[PDB]
RNA sequence: ACGGAAACCUUGAUUCUAACGCUACUUCUAAAUAAGCGUUA
């Protein structure tokens, strides 16, 4: 879900290949790797609009 | 110069012996130290 929501508008080159289960850890992942993205798109962005 | 005089309601005695302010009870429950990189060049 998130390759087909985020990482499918990037270069294939600029996405990494799972040897294993993939899991996104600390920081520097990125914010729809920390919440519900289908629910927070719009939200999020509209959080940071004025910024 | 009195039915009056003399005469301790007195001596010895522990309000004492025994007895747990005790029995049971998680300072416990969810929670990434994490998100955003625009615009100009």
């Amino acid at each position: 879900d998130y390759k087909a929501f985020f990482l499918s508008e990037f270069p294939d080159d600029k996405i990494q290949a799972n040897l294993q289960y993939p899991i996104y850890l600390g920081a520097g992942s990125g914010a729809w790797t920390k919440t519900l993205f289908k629910q927070a798109d719009g939200i999020l962005q509209r959080r940071y609009s004025r910024m």
